[PDB]
C-alpha cells in the first residue's frame, strides 16, 4: 500500500462516510494493475462485526456489469446475436409492439421505454408474459434511452435460453467460476451468511426482496475482493484464457449509442478519458444517436457503473489506457454524485 494511494485513499473516503454517515465501507484500488484494499465502520451494527475484505455486499445495479459480460460472452459463443429480434428467443411475445425490438434494444435501454422496474405484483413467469405483451411503448425502438430492469433484465433472461441452463447456473459457471470469483453470488449461501453485510436505511438494517429477473438487474454480491478481480478482468481481457469470455468483455465494453458526453455497453457505461467531474432523478428520457457499427472497447475511456438498492450504494470505474480502477461499495444507499466525485478524486490523483 504505496503511501501515495493510502494518502488520497484516506483523505478522500474518511469525510466521505463521515458527511454520509456511512456504517461500514470497503475500497479497493487497482493501481498499474495491482489491487490495494481499505476497509471502514461496520458490515453489522448490532453485532458489531466489522467490514473486513470478505464481507459481501449488495451490488444493486452493478449487478448490470456481470448481466452485459454474461450477455457478451453468449454472442461470442454464437448462442445469439444483437440483431436478433427478441421473439426469436420468447415466441409467446406475439403483441405487435415487438416487431422490430431486438436483444440490442433490451441490452442498452432502447426498446422504446420499458419501465425502470418490473412491477411488484409480477410473481410468476405466466404475469411476466403479460406484463411484456401489455406494455405499450411510448417510442419507436433505438429512438430514445430510458434506464430500465425490465430492460435489460429481460435481456439477461432470454440471452441463456439457448445454453438451457438457468440465469445463475450461467453466470456462475461461464463467468464467476472461470474468473476466480469464488466469494460472488446471485443467492448467498448459508456458509456465507456470516459475512453478508447488512444494509441500513433509516437506520434499519434491511437486504434487498426478491422480485422478478432480480438477478439480472441488482441481485448480485460480493466481496471487494472480488470485486477488485472482476475490475482488473475488465481492464485487461486479453489474460482471460476462456476465449468467449474474453471476447464476452470487450463486447460489454463496445459504444452502441451515444447520450450526450456518454456512450452505452453492455452494462457498462463509457465516457471518453480525460473526463471533467461534472459531466460524469427517477426517470430522464434522452434521445440517442446509434454508433454504426458499434465502436470496439477504447482504452482511453472512463468506464463505470453506478447502483444502490434500499440499503446498499456502490460504484465502480476504470481507465483501461492507465491500467487504474476502483470500487467503492458500502452498505448504505448515499448520493450517486458523491459516489463520482469521490472516485475521481481518487483516481485523478493516481492518474
Ligand atoms: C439499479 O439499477 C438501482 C435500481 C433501479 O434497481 C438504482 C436505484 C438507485 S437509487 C433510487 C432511489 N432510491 C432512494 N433511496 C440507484 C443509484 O445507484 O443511485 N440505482
Amino acid at each position: 500500500a504505496p503511501q501515495q494511494i493510502n494518502d488520497i485513499v484516506h483523505r478522500t473516503i474518511t469525510p466521505l462516510i463521515e458527511q454520509q454517515k456511512i456504517p461500514g465501507m470497503a475500497v479497493a484500488v487497482i493501481y498499474q494493475g495491482k489491487p490495494y484494499y481499505f476497509t471502514w465502520g461496520y458490515a453489522d451494527i448490532a453485532k458489531k462485526q466489522p467490514v473486513t475484505q470478505q464481507t459481501l455486499f449488495e451490488l444493486g445495479s452493478v449487478s448490470k456489469t456481470f448481466t452485459g459480460v454474461l450477455g457478451g460472452d453468449a454472442i461470442a459463443r454464437g448462442e445469439i446475436k444483437l440483431s436478433d429480434p427478441t421473439t426469436k428467443y420468447w415466441p409467446e411475445l406475439t403483441a405487435k409492439q415487438w416487431n422490430g425490438i431486438t436483444l440490442l434494444h433490451l441490452a442498452t435501454y432502447t426498446a422504446g421505454g420499458l419501465p425502470l422496474q418490473v412491477p411488484d405484483e409480477v410473481k410468476s413467469s405466466s404475469d411476466l408474459l403479460r406484463f411484456y405483451q401489455n406494455w405499450q411503448p411510448a417510442w419507436a425502438p433505438g429512438t430514445q434511452r430510458l434506464y430500465a430492469n425490465s430492460s435489460i433484465g429481460l435481456f439477461g433472461a432470454l440471452a441463456v435460453k439457448p445454453s438451457g441452463l438457468s440465469f445463475e447456473q450461467a453466470m456462475q459457471t461461464r463467468v464467476f467460476q472461470p474468473l476466480k470469483l469464488n466469494h460472488t453470488w446471485i443467492n448467498v449461501p448459508p456458509a456465507e451468511e456470516k459475512n453478508y453485510a447488512w444494509g441500513y436505511r433509516e437506520g434499519k438494517a434491511v437486504h434487498v426482496s426478491p422480485g422478478a429477473l432480480d438477478a439480472e438487474a441488482y441481485g448480485v454480491k460480493s466481496t471487494i475482493e472480488d470485486m477488485a478481480r472482476w475490475v482488473q478482468s475488465n481492464l485487461k481481457p486479453l489474460d482471460i484464457n476462456e476465449k468467449t469470455l474474453q471476447q464476452g468483455i470487450q463486447l460489454a465494453q463496445s459504444r452502441y449509442w451515444q447520450t450526450g458526453d456518454m456512450y452505452q455497453g453492455l452494462g457498462w457505461e463509457m465516457l471518453d478519458w480525460p473526463v471533467n467531474p461534472d459531466s460524469i432523478i427517477a426517470l430522464a428520457a434522452r434521445p440517442v444517436k446509434a454508433i454504426t457499427p458499434p465502436t470496439p472497447a477504447v482504452r482511453a475511456s472512463w468506464v463505470h457503473k453506478t447502483g444502490a438498492t434500499g440499503g446498499f450504494g456502490s460504484y465502480v470505474a476504470f481507465i483501461p489506457e492507465k491500467e487504474l480502477g476502483i470500487v467503492m461499495l458500502a452498505n448504505k444507499n448515499y448520493p450517486n454524485p458523491a459516489r463520482v466525485d469521490a472516485a475521481w478524486q481518487i483516481l485523478n490523483a493516481l492518474q
